Formats: C-alpha cells, structure tokens, sequence
C-alpha cells in the first residue's frame, strides 16, 4: 500500500507507490579528452600526477561553461558569475568510472577537494556542486569518463531545504540525522569510514546515499585514507547497480556544506554522496508539485542490493 | 548572450540562464467503458453520448480506501483521470474553445467534490502528452491528484509571494504585464514567457483578475481560457515541431487562510519537453535554461497559424 515519507535532508514528502528485483534500465574510439589530445581542451587547472605527461586525471575549464568566471567583479537578477570545470577521470577513452581501482577513484575524490579549496578562495562563491553524468539520457554529452564541478554565487534550493530540515530535526531531537543513518535508513554496505543506505524517504527508485560515519560537515575535509575507502565503497555501489539494474545511466551528486556555513549550523550539517540510477522519468504531477512518486520502497532496495553478488 | 541568474516570487528560486532554433482504438474510446475504473461523472451529465468523462485511475498513486487512516503518513488520496474526447486520434489542442471550456469546468466540478473531504489539502490538475512527457496512453486525457499534504512548489510559492507582498504591497501575478514577457491576451487571461522561467519555452497563462482559486472559474472565463490554452498549444506545436508537453494548474491550498489571499493568484503552466537534466539539477534544484523569455515571447508573438 502507498505511503508518504519525509526526511530532514530533503525536507519534503515523497509518495511511495509500488517487483523490486524486476527493476532494470530501459535505455568513437578517441576524443579531445584522450591523452595526447590536450590542445583540443579548454585550459588545464591541474593534473595528477602533477605536471606528469603520463597523467591519470586532469581538471580543466569547461569549454562551454554554464557560468562565466569573467563576471566576478560584477559579482530579480544577478550576473551569471561562477566556475564550471570538468574532471577527466581517465587517460583512456573506453574505461568507465566503476572500472577504475579504488585508489584511482580516491585520487579523483582528492582532486575534487584540491579544486574546491582553490575555488573557496573566492568570496563571491557560496556553493560548489560536484556531480557526475553517465549515459546520454542522464545528461552525458561526452562518452569519455568525466565528472563536473559548478561553483555558484548563491546557495541553491536543495541546500537551503537540507539546512532547514536538518536544523528542525536537531532542534527537535538534539541529533544529527545523518549521524543516525544506520538506524534511520536501510543499510546496504559499510566500509571503514562510510556506510551506504537506501534512504528512508528516497526521491528516486534505487537511490543510494554514501554517508561518512563520522560527523563531517564538509566534503573537502576528506583525507587520503578516507578517499580510498570512499572510492572502494563508491565502486561497489556502482558495480552492484550496474549488475542489478542492467547498467542503467546514472548521476551522482556530492551534497556538502555552503562555503559560508555558520558555527551554529555545524552540529547538524553532514555531507553525503547521492547516487541516482536512471530508471524512469516524470510528468505533470512532479513538475506541478515538486513531490516525486517512488515505485520501490527502500526496505526492498536494501534487501535486493545486499543480496547482489559480484562473483 | 551573457549568462544571468533570475528569480521569481512564484518559484522562489534562482534559475541560471545560459544560452527560434529550438524544436522537439483503446480502452478510453467511446464504446469501451466497462473496461475502466468507476466513473465519477460525465458531461453531458448521465448522457450515453459523452463528450468527456471523469473516472478513477485504474492504477492510482494514492489510495482512496485509506481515508479513515488519513516521518510517515498513510498514502491516502484521490487519483482521477479526465478523458477529454470520445474520439481516439483527437489531441486536446484540436478541440474547439468551448469543448476545452467544458473540460476546465469538469476540473472545477471534481475539485468541488474533492474539497468536501477535510483530509485533502491540495489538488494537482495536470496533463501529459507524449510518452517522454510521462504519458502511457495516446487517447487524450489529463489527470488529477488530490493530496493529504501541501507539496513543495505550493509551499515555495506561498513563501515567495508572501515575501514580495510584504515588501511591495503587490501581488506579483497581478503585475504580470510589467513583470513578464507578454505573448498573447484573451478577455480574462494573459499568456507570458515568465521572467525567471525554469524551462526553455515555458509559458504561463495568468488570470488578469486577482483570483486565488482555479475552481472559482465560471463558464465565460472557461471558454475564454479554453481559447487561449488552445492558441498556446497550437503555437507550440507549430514553432517547436509538435513536442511532447506537460501542463500544470497552480492553485491555492484548500485550507488557505484569509491572510494568504492578497498574494495568492492561480495560473496555468505549460512546459514543452525539449531537454532533460543531469547531476547539476538533481544536486542543486537549480535549473539551467538555454533561451531567455525575452526571445521566447518575441518568437511566439510571431507564430502564424
Ligand atoms: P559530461 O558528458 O557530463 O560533460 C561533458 C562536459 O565537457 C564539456 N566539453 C566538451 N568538449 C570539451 C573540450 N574540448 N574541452 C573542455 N570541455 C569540454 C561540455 O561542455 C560538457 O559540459
Ligand atoms: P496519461 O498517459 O497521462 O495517463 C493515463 C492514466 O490512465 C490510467 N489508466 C490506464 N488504463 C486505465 C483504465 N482502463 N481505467 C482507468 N484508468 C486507466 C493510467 O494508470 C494512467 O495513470
Ligand atoms: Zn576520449
Ligand atoms: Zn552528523
Ligand atoms: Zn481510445
Ligand atoms: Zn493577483
């Protein structure tokens, strides 16, 4: 039977309206991002290893940026100042992120952190969205493995909503709701520093959140040990998704603190990584209301995903 | 042109603008009624020769059987289907303004039935046309979903329009002619490309009178709206090569307070389906719109039918 559920992190109701194990995907050899072709890319910010011609990753400016870094002094309407960068995740054209080894994924995570720390030097930036698209229908335009970073001059709606809901919950219980993840959501897998779950009031079917076990407000406070540990758990979730759902397109999104987060917000602000496989679309109900309809309960997603074997 | 962020009290969120070239028998058929979930009413009333029918959805997202039961709440609600034509190949926009009016008056009838239930707080009337816009059936139809809660866009709209009214003493949709980019105008309605439109070629149809509730619509305004809706849908079809689309009626919460009425003003939103989203939108709840509403209005004002 259908149910509405709410969670402080989304701060909204979702409708659950249902077999879970019957859910499946319904979806060049070179390119400018390939090693050797660097002059065909927008300006480089840095690579790993540093200035090594034999690079493992590169962070570059987006050639078609959504926001303009040249509008900084200019700052109903505000100017479209921001940063839009691309993280090229492999020198090799055909390797997908989930095929990269945990240490290599750790290096990407650490590169997000290095770049965030660079952007955080600009007072005009209020939030940085790190995200990945895999698959045309999940918004990828390039087949080569990569992810993107968009730095914004405003705190966007999800972040505002999250701050509001987590604050209300903290005032109500004295607790950070993500510190309570193992009792509040449905655990899937656990690594040394992170736990993956099917979110109690998940927006999307087979949505998974990977959540630091320690209270951590900022993604970019990640260290190298946590990075490789997170890399391994991210890899695992992506490979279980790819097996269970027949390699669907997907997106992942890092949800982190605003750059000007206040001391008072710290106790209930806890970063996490959201993975959303693309399984279904929306129509007029969701557009009209901002309420989603999820056909699979998280109880059931967790059961399924815990039983996934990769051998 | 140069990117820009824009906000509107109605959405109460920033959108990033970052830029004429933009482009895209069954069980509901007259003679197949026993094959549907229970009929609620039809038009003409009890006429075997129906022009529209309002039925229960066969696969409802919320359960009408959970009313007595009501971080979790029971999935009580009403999920209904409005069948807009007895004829299988007719699209909504092909219907004459009066017939579209009838459909709008039927939405009104059904809202007033639903509003008799204290457990309902908001009713979303919406249409999907085309598989990729969420349609599962090609016969012309729209839907209504009655909810036990006020959903996020409605809460956001109430907040944003409240803020604006507190700062200006004005209802922002009452000023639509000076705030938004006018496309067409009827006797009681105006259609605009919204200043801070979420989606490329989004169009709002706004009542010119300050009207808080859709369902206070009368017969004259229904036919007037019908003709303007038809005009926008036909212009969209022609300019954008008949894309799939959605429309959504934005209206007041059923338990709206007196103090909310001065800045609460219903409207109808039309979204041609032209593009999709990626991790930026999912992560932030901020959209990126490739066409300024200035350019949309200019293109749309020139469409010849
Ligand atoms: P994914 O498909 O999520 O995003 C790809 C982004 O890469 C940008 N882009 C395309 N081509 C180039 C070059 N040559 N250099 C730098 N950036 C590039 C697109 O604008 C996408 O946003
Ligand atoms: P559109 O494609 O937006 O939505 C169609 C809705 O109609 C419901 N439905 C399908 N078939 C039937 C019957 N035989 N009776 C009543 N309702 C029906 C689908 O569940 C869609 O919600
Ligand atoms: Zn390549
Ligand atoms: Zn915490
Ligand atoms: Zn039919
Ligand atoms: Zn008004």
């Amino acid at each position: 039977s259908p149910e509405l559920r709410k969670d402080p992190v989304t701060n909204r109701w979702v409708i659950f309206s249902p077999r879970p194990t019957d859910f499946k995907s319904k979806s060049p050899s070179s390119c400018p991002f390939c090693i050797g072709r660097e002059q065909e890319c927008a300006p480089e910010l840095f690579r790993v290893p540093d200035h090594d011609p034999n690079w493992k990753l590169r962070v570059i400016e987006n050639l078609y940026p959504a926001l303009s870094r040249n509008l900084e002094t200019q700052s109903r309407t505000i100017v479209g100042f921001g940063f839009h960068d691309v993280v090229i995740e492999s020198p090799v054209h055909s390797i997908q992120l989930s095929d990269i080894d945990p240490v290599g994924i750790g290096d990407i995570l650490i590169a997000y952190k290095k770049r965030i720390n660079q952007i955080a030097q600009h007072d005009s930036i209020n939030y940085i969205q790190v995200f990945k698209n895999q698959g045309a229908s999940a918004g990828a335009s390039m087949s080569h493995s990569h992810s993107q970073m968009m730095a914004l001059p405003v705190v966007p709606p999800t972040v505002s909503s999250r701050l509001d809901g987590t604050k209300d919950y903290f005032e109500e219980t004295g607790k950070c709701c993500l510190c309570e993840a193992k009792s509040k959501h449905f655990v899937i897998d656990e690594s040394s520093h992170f736990v993956s779950v099917a979110p109690f009031a998940a927006t999307y079917p087979f949505e998974i959140w990977i959540i630091p076990k320690d209270h951590s407000s900022h993604f970019h406070h990640l260290d190298d040990v946590k990075a490789v540990d997170l890399g391994g758990l991210l890899k695992l979730m992506l490979q279980k998704i790819a097996k269970q759902l027949n390699d669907p397109p997907y997106n992942y999104m890092i949800h982190t603190s605003p750059l000007k987060v206040t001391e008072s917000q710290l106790p209930y602000t806890h970063w996490f990584l959201q993975i959303v496989p693309q399984l279904s679309g929306v129509g007029g109900f969701e557009i009209g209301t901002g309420c989603y309809i999820n056909p699979v309960f998280p109880e059931d997603v967790a059961k399924v995903m815990r039983e996934v074997s990769l051998t």
